[PDB]
DNA sequence: CGGGTTTTTGTCTGGCTTCACACTTGATTTGCATCACTGTGTAAGACAGGCCAGATCCAG
């Protein structure tokens, strides 16, 4: 079952398709394999109605800091009736 | 009871990455320990004793 083996074998299996994608990228974008594969996988996720994972992927492709400032954490801790102990529990 | 037919993979091989890898040291940020209290335990039932009430016996 593919997507479960290790490397150097799944390659040997998908070598034909990989060289075809390489030819297509060379013909279209001259070798921009990374971007075209990213777009193909994003649309493949969107086809199966998996917007959450696709959004997470397109957000991490930037690699960004999704950290909340302490004001927002304080607002959440106050306006939701949370004791400091339970908030610390959730935090850890 | 073991001859063929496909996966499943470290390998050779040297030349290239993005990553990895040694003292400071003063603040700076986490992470953990410490201390005085806490809330849930939350209505009835069995029994002895005193008390009159009306019944229990006694008298000429």
């Amino acid at each position: 079952h593919l997507l479960s083996l290790t490397r150097r074998a799944q390659k040997h299996r998908l070598r034909e398709l990989k060289i075809q994608v390489k030819e297509f990228a060379d013909k279209e974008e001259g070798g921009d394999v990374k971007a075209v594969c990213l777009t193909l996988f994003l649309l493949a996720l969107r086809a199966r109605n998996e917007h959450r994972q696709a959004d997470e992927l397109e957000a991490i492709m930037q690699g960004r800091g999704s950290g909340l400032q302490p004001a927002v954490c304080l607002a959440i801790r106050v306006n939701t009736f949370l004791s400091c102990s339970q908030y610390h529990k959730m935090y850890r």
